[PDB]
């Protein structure tokens, strides 16, 4: 549908070269026919958390470039961008206005006021699903000298939005409209699970509230020509729930699943997942965040997870073994969904966030393992069979056999996990013969 | 779509009363507005395996009744019937003709000839997925006095069909056409996984062969006004694969999942499954076959399965506790899909295959627990909300909260697993008020 | 031809002093009555794997010395030397001729050509017992400019020999002849398990081919006055099969077994193993490889292996280090090793209490160490006291101690190890005076 069924690049704005212009130089020079889109990590004005505390989604942080540097991509490549639906910076225009004007501010109902709930019992606090070990409450000093408390799931420079009120949905629709006008196809919804706040609950993925919030955003997105990629790290059950509301789940189960598969030469759990895997997902191997274990619970039994845990750029977990890494990307790419490749993974780097100069990328492109990866990326991005249907094939319990078919076009992946071998056969339509991809 | 979204009765032809006429008497007397369909277990001429060795699918075994006794159901109730796609009786017209006329018989290519494969290595035999501990080869004496071997997965009176040849598909289309002409809506495909025979493979669910076989039958069924219910007992991954080819999977994960849930007062794994559960499934709690464990692998962790195993009509596994049983049916009925109720489960019986006289059923209907179950069955079969959408609600880890919505119509199930309590609230549209179902 | 029942030194040619002559000087100065033989690690022309890729077994690398420097040991000492039966260098004359002349070379059938089979199924690839994570196949560029593939289990400079053909047996009998002419008593058969290549199989320890190849090699050694020490790292069952074909297995079960015993003060599994242990084995404690787990499966239960593994990864671990550099524990392990039936080897680093190259002065220092003097006292006693030449009698003990004894007529010696306090006590019978006396170590 709306998006190109092609490889996407996950990248920062400023870590290949220095800015979006240098980024655009790198894509055109090397990746012009290997990717059909980019996920550019947060590139708005921000004041904490590596970019996830945006003052607004309506500005490019001038450090990275300008909206014209963004639109240079949005005529040839899909564009995936983060939408921080849970929270906005305390330095945002809206929150500074609440600080100035107190509860008389017209943006007051945009934030969550801990005082509405009343006294929250210990039992209700114990239900809250949060990683930090402080109460998720920031007490702020207003202009008048009063002290009120707002909900704060993350760092204190991040103020959560109020989805029992109305302003939060207007603010998001404004962001989505403007972002989509700039050429953004795909909205990665960051920390969507925390948008549901209800005392007595987990305040995380509270059902079915979470899906009504999620349905509303998707419709706003669809009116403006964009699809959604709701990102949550929890039981895969939420990935199928996302998938079944016409949104893109993450294939967060795949990376740890392949690590186990390759390290222990076992395809039983991988094949079972491919037979089940939620569809219309965006697949990753290495992210901008790293290793997440709860995403593979149930997909991989607890004993095999322990094996995996007992035995981080994705390349390092395979012990910098090129054959293993190439086979994992091969498997990822034939997995149903849109494959993302993180930029450090493209350059076979060695904590998960490195800087490259434009010379350093050209050098890294010369690496044998990287040329093998370009060959896959071009093939996955261009060969028409991937636009057809997935048919998994019978294999023994130490190998994986994956195929795609779209009319005449047919290609077949075979990975022997015992020897990390990658073999792709595809149909050259023009000659009608069966050919071996050289990678 | 084609089927009624209502409770179905799984029953034999001759175990409530003596035959299909007595069966029809029982449904009308007690179940006329509580079920929308029936799954009548094999009722064809058969010579082994409790009815799953049919001489033909074109005859009612006169012991049970006639096709007019069948059609008495197919004007008011959906009709689900077994189609033994893997094999037919050795006493069938087709196989006796092969015995008589040897390989000159025009039905010879309807069966699998072990000699085509050649010598089958030990390694290839070790791949075969079979329960019996004999080689799946029957050596038969022909009329001429020659001895040839045919493939035989089950008892020797069951001869497997050949889906590398052509006659097998004609025979099935003939069966489906005639069965559908008699009013059959739904074809339970028995032992479909064994139809794929290929040396070097498991000869069970061989992918993607199994789905092409499965797609073909579904299309034949759709031309003749019927849908399919492919029954396989293996990893749930096959249930999602079935579901994604416009066919009905079984919810074989649910029964052991509820047993664990109720016995250990834990909803975490149940809720995760409901959030994921394959859609358009047919749910059971007790079957005509009994306990199957591999259907809950992954759905329930290995440690909790051991708990379940360490701690059979479904009523007995709950220790004949009515509240627990009623709550399990309540949970089953709000689970997405078409709910089947096995007849012994309807009558709260106490190995999974009992006979009842027409008096004995009337008495069993008077049991308090059975009246509670009728109330659910009528509600699930008639209340319009189930025709809308499933929305699971937040609950603690010892309770389950399930709801359906279809316009104004809304009903909400809450089960406390600690006390086996069942509470249903629904919207009475006529008065517009919220009411409690009394059960 | 029967070997001396005495301690043997495992050592490099060039890491004590500068060369084999300095080695010989060091041996005579300190070890002349403490060892009855030497296992000199590979000293042939080689270009990979630390010496186990020999161009030929018929040359000494001129840096290390000469063949005459080797024969200087034979005459007072048994000599154990590696025979790489599985593979030879790609820079060897035989394979280099294969490079030039293709399949017209008369050395072509000496190597395994992966294309004989045709297509090898995934199921057959998955059967192969191979430790590296590439296919055991090297594709070589021929002189003609064409590309053919030969079987290659280890690094690509190591080309496996073809034991379905005949040339490999001649090549191997040739090496055995030359080695024995220089005085080699004992042939360590390196990577003996991969000699059996057969698609549809593990291509490692393939039975019963593997024993026929092993029996044949044993016979060639016997013609030329040599015995075999077939080295394989797998389930102990293979060690008893070797033992029962009149060859010397390694006691690879012992090191991990003693590590557990000392670390957990438990003699049950050690005693059970000594009661069963295969006969005519050569025992080591630290190898040139380290600690291997499949060598102790069954000998030590899976719960006790995990206990050991948990301790040691907190295996590239010199056995002295695995005992936390505890001198008493190390001496108690060497004592137990020495009373274990078989011929005990001491790796030279273990002799010198290292944690390496040494000069001749440095070895003099290492010999002065109290722990090394205790080890010398053991070695001399094991190499010279006649009771070991009789029969082994294991004694009853509690489950935290080990009681091991040997008897040969009047000669009798008795080891008692308390695993709780790492005490090593040996009492022996002084035949001439008839009294029982304590070895001072």
């Amino acid at each position: 549908m709306l998006l190109k069924n092609a490889v996407q690049l996950i990248c920062y704005p400023d870590r290949i070269g220095n800015n979006l212009t240098d980024l655009h130089t790198a894509v055109e020079k090397h990746l012009s026919d290997a990717i059909g889109g980019l996920h550019i990590l947060p590139f708005f004005p921000s004041n904490a958390d590596g970019g996830f505390s945006p003052l607004t989604h309506k500005e490019v942080d001038p450090a990275f470039g300008t909206w014209d540097d963004i639109e240079a991509f949005t005529g040839k490549y899909d564009l995936c961008v983060d939408l921080t639906v849970n929270h906005i910076s305390d330095e945002s225009p809206e929150f500074r206005d609440f600080i100035a004007n107190g509860f008389d501010s017209e943006y007051a109902d945009l934030f969550v006021h801990v005082d509405r709930f009343g006294d929250i019992s210990p039992d209700d606090m114990a239900k809250i699903h949060i990683r930090k070990e402080k109460e998720p409450f920031r007490e702020v000093t207003l202009a008048d000298g009063t002290k009120t408390r707002v909900w704060c799931t993350f760092t204190e420079q991040q103020i959560d939005l109020n989805y029992d009120g109305d302003l939060a949905y207007r603010l998001m629709e404004s962001y989505i409209g403007f972002l989509t006008s700039k050429g953004v196809n795909l909205l990665r919804l960051d920390a969507f699970g925390y948008t549901t706040k209800r005392i007595g609950t987990s305040c995380f993925l509270v059902e079915p509230e979470v899906y009504r919030i999620l349905d509303w955003i998707n419709e706003v997105a669809f009116k403006h020509g964009a699809e959604c990629l709701p990102e949550v790290h929890d039981h895969t059950s939420y990935q199928y729930a996302i998938s079944r509301r016409n949104m893109h789940p993450y294939g967060f189960a795949l990376p740890p699943l392949l690590l186990y598969s390759l390290l222990d030469a076992n395809s039983v759990y991988l094949k079972n997942w491919l037979r089940m895997c939620p569809r219309n997902m965006v697949t990753v191997l290495d992210t901008h965040d790293g290793i997440c274990i709860p995403d593979v619970e149930g997909v991989l039994p607890d004993d095999k997870i322990k094996v995996l845990i007992d035995n981080c750029t994705f390349y390092d977990a395979l012990m910098q073994n090129d054959d293993a890494y190439i086979a994992a990307r091969a498997i990822q790419f034939f997995t149903p969904g849109i494959p993302q490749v993180y930029y450090v993974g493209l350059l076979a780097g060695c904590i998960n966030r490195n800087y490259y100069t434009l010379n350093e990328m050209d050098e890294a492109m010369e690496k044998p393992v990287v040329q093998r990866l370009l060959t896959l990326m071009k093939f996955r991005t261009n060969y028409p069979a991937f636009d057809g249907h997935f048919e998994l094939n019978y294999s023994n319990d130490s190998s994986v056999a994956m195929a795609w078919r779209h009319g005449e076009h047919y290609c077949h992946l075979f990975v022997d996990l015992n020897f990390n071998t990658s073999k792709i056969q595809y149909v050259d339509v023009k000659s009608g013969e069966t050919r071996d991809l050289e990678f």
